[PDB]
Protein backbone atom coordinates (compact mmCIF):
# COMPACT_ATOMS: atom_id res chain seq x y z
CA UNK A 1 0.00 0.00 0.00
CA UNK A 2 1.23 3.50 -1.40
CA UNK A 3 0.44 6.62 -0.08
CA UNK A 4 1.63 10.74 -0.25
CA UNK A 5 1.87 13.29 1.59
CA UNK A 6 2.41 17.15 0.27
CA UNK A 7 4.65 19.22 2.06
CA UNK A 8 3.29 21.78 4.77
CA UNK A 9 2.53 23.18 8.22
CA UNK A 10 -0.91 22.83 9.77
CA UNK A 11 -1.74 24.53 13.07
CA UNK A 12 -2.91 21.81 15.42
CA UNK A 13 -5.81 22.72 17.02
CA UNK A 14 -8.67 20.32 15.61
CA UNK A 15 -9.78 22.65 13.04
CA UNK A 16 -9.57 21.90 9.63
CA UNK A 17 -6.54 24.29 7.70
CA UNK A 18 -7.67 25.18 3.86
CA UNK A 19 -3.92 23.20 3.18
CA UNK A 20 -5.01 19.92 4.21
CA UNK A 21 -7.48 19.88 0.83
CA UNK A 22 -3.81 20.08 -1.30
CA UNK A 23 -2.99 16.64 -0.25
CA UNK A 24 -4.56 13.06 -0.63
CA UNK A 25 -7.16 11.44 1.80
CA UNK A 26 -6.39 8.18 2.61
CA UNK A 27 -9.21 5.78 4.17
CA UNK A 28 -8.69 3.33 7.07
CA UNK A 29 -10.03 -0.25 5.47
CA UNK A 30 -7.68 -3.20 6.65
CA UNK A 31 -10.12 -4.80 8.59
CA UNK A 32 -8.73 -6.66 11.71
CA UNK A 33 -12.16 -6.76 14.00
CA UNK A 34 -15.71 -5.21 13.42
CA UNK A 35 -16.81 -4.29 9.94
CA UNK A 36 -16.53 -0.91 8.03
CA UNK A 37 -20.30 -0.33 8.12
CA UNK A 38 -20.61 -1.07 11.96
CA UNK A 39 -17.05 0.29 13.16
CA UNK A 40 -15.09 3.08 13.48
CA UNK A 41 -13.26 4.13 11.25
CA UNK A 42 -11.24 7.54 9.29
CA UNK A 43 -10.48 9.26 6.06
CA UNK A 44 -7.06 11.05 6.83
CA UNK A 45 -4.80 13.42 5.51
CA UNK A 46 -1.03 13.90 5.70
CA UNK A 47 1.30 16.49 5.65
CA UNK A 48 4.79 16.85 6.32
CA UNK A 49 7.87 19.60 6.89
CA UNK A 50 11.81 19.54 7.93
CA UNK A 51 10.46 18.72 11.67
CA UNK A 52 7.51 17.12 11.96
CA UNK A 53 4.70 14.38 10.13
CA UNK A 54 1.19 16.11 10.43
CA UNK A 55 -1.78 13.62 10.44
CA UNK A 56 -5.61 14.71 10.38
CA UNK A 57 -7.55 11.88 11.12
CA UNK A 58 -11.26 12.43 10.61
CA UNK A 59 -13.44 9.64 12.85
CA UNK A 60 -16.56 8.27 12.29
CA UNK A 61 -17.52 6.58 15.69
CA UNK A 62 -21.69 7.22 16.92
CA UNK A 63 -20.38 6.08 20.54
CA UNK A 64 -17.48 7.64 22.14
CA UNK A 65 -15.76 5.10 25.24
CA UNK A 66 -12.79 5.31 27.44
CA UNK A 67 -13.82 3.23 30.74
CA UNK A 68 -11.58 0.14 29.48
CA UNK A 69 -7.95 1.13 31.70
CA UNK A 70 -6.26 -0.42 27.97
CA UNK A 71 -5.70 2.57 26.20
CA UNK A 72 -5.64 0.68 22.71
CA UNK A 73 -9.12 -0.51 24.35
CA UNK A 74 -10.43 3.07 24.39
CA UNK A 75 -12.01 4.99 21.42
CA UNK A 76 -8.49 6.38 19.97
CA UNK A 77 -6.20 6.37 17.06
CA UNK A 78 -3.07 4.77 16.41
CA UNK A 79 -0.25 6.66 14.38
CA UNK A 80 2.73 4.04 13.13
CA UNK A 81 5.82 5.56 11.84
CA UNK A 82 8.71 3.46 10.26
CA UNK A 83 11.41 6.24 9.87
CA UNK A 84 13.88 4.22 7.34
CA UNK A 85 11.80 2.52 5.85
CA UNK A 86 13.47 -0.69 6.69
CA UNK A 87 9.81 -2.71 6.90
CA UNK A 88 11.66 -4.80 9.47
CA UNK A 89 9.50 -7.63 11.72
CA UNK A 90 10.13 -5.89 14.83
CA UNK A 91 11.10 -2.34 15.95
CA UNK A 92 14.18 -0.63 15.61
CA UNK A 93 15.10 2.72 17.36
CA UNK A 94 13.36 4.60 14.60
CA UNK A 95 10.02 3.14 15.33
CA UNK A 96 7.37 4.22 16.89
CA UNK A 97 3.75 4.01 17.96
CA UNK A 98 1.75 6.98 19.36
CA UNK A 99 -2.06 7.09 20.52
CA UNK A 100 -3.99 9.43 21.08
CA UNK A 101 -7.86 8.86 22.82
CA UNK A 102 -11.48 10.89 21.67
CA UNK A 103 -10.25 13.21 25.15
CA UNK A 104 -6.84 13.97 23.43
CA UNK A 105 -5.01 11.93 26.32
CA UNK A 106 -1.76 10.26 24.72
CA UNK A 107 -0.12 6.90 25.35
CA UNK A 108 2.98 5.85 23.72
CA UNK A 109 3.87 2.42 22.41
CA UNK A 110 7.51 1.16 21.90
CA UNK A 111 9.21 4.38 20.37
CA UNK A 112 6.37 7.08 20.94
CA UNK A 113 7.28 10.03 23.36
CA UNK A 114 5.42 12.77 24.33
CA UNK A 115 8.61 14.97 23.49
CA UNK A 116 7.80 14.58 19.77
CA UNK A 117 3.92 14.07 20.34
CA UNK A 118 1.94 17.39 19.69
CA UNK A 119 -2.69 16.80 19.91
CA UNK A 120 -5.49 18.24 19.07
CA UNK A 121 -8.73 16.48 19.76
CA UNK A 122 -12.49 18.59 18.46
CA UNK A 123 -15.74 16.60 18.79
CA UNK A 124 -18.00 16.71 15.66
CA UNK A 125 -21.26 15.22 14.92
CA UNK A 126 -20.84 11.42 14.87
CA UNK A 127 -17.23 11.21 15.55
CA UNK A 128 -14.00 13.25 16.16
CA UNK A 129 -11.34 14.73 14.48
CA UNK A 130 -7.79 13.91 15.39
CA UNK A 131 -4.98 16.30 14.49
CA UNK A 132 -1.61 16.01 15.09
CA UNK A 133 1.87 16.56 14.85
CA UNK A 134 4.52 13.77 15.20
CA UNK A 135 8.50 14.97 15.32
CA UNK A 136 10.80 13.64 13.42
CA UNK A 137 13.58 11.46 15.68
CA UNK A 138 15.97 10.10 13.02
CA UNK A 139 15.66 12.01 9.95
CA UNK A 140 15.25 15.23 7.83
CA UNK A 141 13.01 14.42 5.39
CA UNK A 142 13.41 16.21 1.66
CA UNK A 143 11.15 15.71 -1.11
CA UNK A 144 10.71 11.87 -2.81
CA UNK A 145 11.70 10.46 0.66
CA UNK A 146 9.46 7.11 1.88
CA UNK A 147 8.86 6.33 5.43
CA UNK A 148 6.75 3.50 6.38
CA UNK A 149 3.18 4.32 7.93
CA UNK A 150 0.18 3.35 9.30
CA UNK A 151 -2.77 4.60 11.34
CA UNK A 152 -5.24 2.61 13.62
CA UNK A 153 -8.68 3.41 14.84
CA UNK A 154 -9.77 1.69 18.23
CA UNK A 155 -13.61 1.38 18.59
CA UNK A 156 -15.12 0.55 21.94
CA UNK A 157 -18.50 0.42 22.52
CA UNK A 158 -20.66 1.43 25.96
CA UNK A 159 -19.06 -1.22 27.80
CA UNK A 160 -15.86 -0.41 27.70
CA UNK A 161 -15.09 -3.56 25.57
CA UNK A 162 -13.17 -2.72 21.95
CA UNK A 163 -15.44 -4.00 18.93
CA UNK A 164 -13.55 -2.88 16.26
CA UNK A 165 -10.08 -2.65 15.00
CA UNK A 166 -9.40 -0.88 11.21
CA UNK A 167 -5.98 0.61 9.71
CA UNK A 168 -5.00 1.70 6.51
CA UNK A 169 -2.49 -0.97 6.07
CA UNK A 170 -2.98 -3.33 8.54
CA UNK A 171 -5.90 -5.98 8.70
CA UNK A 172 -3.73 -8.11 11.40
CA UNK A 173 -3.61 -6.01 14.56
CA UNK A 174 0.84 -6.58 14.62
CA UNK A 175 1.30 -2.91 14.21
CA UNK A 176 2.09 -2.68 17.45
CA UNK A 177 5.22 -4.64 16.91
CA UNK A 178 5.81 -5.69 13.21
CA UNK A 179 6.44 -2.10 11.27
CA UNK A 180 6.55 -4.57 7.93
CA UNK A 181 2.68 -4.28 8.38
CA UNK A 182 2.89 -0.53 7.79
CA UNK A 183 2.14 0.60 4.39
CA UNK A 184 4.96 3.06 2.45
CA UNK A 185 4.05 6.97 2.26
CA UNK A 186 5.85 9.00 -0.04
CA UNK A 187 6.86 12.97 0.94
CA UNK A 188 6.34 15.09 -1.66
CA UNK A 189 6.21 18.53 -3.00
CA1 LIG B 1 -5.67 22.88 12.38
CA1 LIG C 1 12.72 1.53 11.00
CA1 LIG D 1 -16.81 3.87 19.77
Amino acid sequence: MVATAKYGTPVIDGEIDEIWNTTEEIETKAVAMGSLDKNATAKVRVLWDENYLYVLAIVKDPVLNKDNSNPWEQDSVEIFIDENNHKTGYYEDDDAQFRVNYMNEQTFGTGGSPARFKTAVKLIEGGYIVEAAIKWKTIKPTPNTVIGFNIQVNDANEKGQRVGIISWSDPTNNSWRDPSKFGNLRLIK
